[PDB]
């Protein structure tokens, strides 16, 4: 698989010092976008530059057991916008990293964390994307 949202630009909410929206699109797993102040909700918007033929996603957090509520949003050149995963209402330990199919062209990726559910082992972590890929 190629990973077309390497390198492709991302906007979106405020960032931690050192820890730039950029780093959701870089390749590395080990880097991070930090919400700036942890701010709830905080959001990042990849643009793929047009329509483009996307499998699946693969979202990407520091590490597992974080109980955050996230959705991630696809589009394309249109203005469909629609939700691939709706992770809104989770209570769980998340996850390291999620597959989500698209399986169609697509041109803007749309990640939201709204909130966090209380307990596990990092309760008071600050909404945060290691990366996000764009496989076809
Ligand atoms: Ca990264």
């Amino acid at each position: 698989y190629v990973n077309i949202a390497e390198n492709k630009n991302v906007s979106g909410s405020n960032s931690q010092s050192g820890n730039p929206l950029s780093n959701i699109t870089d390749g590395d797993l080990s880097s991070l976008w930090i919400s700036d102040n942890g701010a709830m909700p905080a959001n990042a918007t990849i643009d793929l530059e047009g329509n483009n033929f996307v499998d699946f996603l693969e979202l990407h957090f520091e590490k597992e057991g974080f109980r955050f509520q996230f959705k991630v949003e696809v589009e394309d050149e249109s203005g469909n916008r629609e939700t691939v995963l709706d992770m809104t209402s989770n209570t769980e330990d998340n996850k390291k990293s999620y597959n989500i199919p698209v399986k169609k062209e697509i041109s803007k990726i749309h990640a939201t964390i709204t909130g966090k559910a209380p307990g596990g082992s990092f309760d008071q972590a600050w909404a945060a994307i290691a990366e996000i890929k764009a496989m076809s």
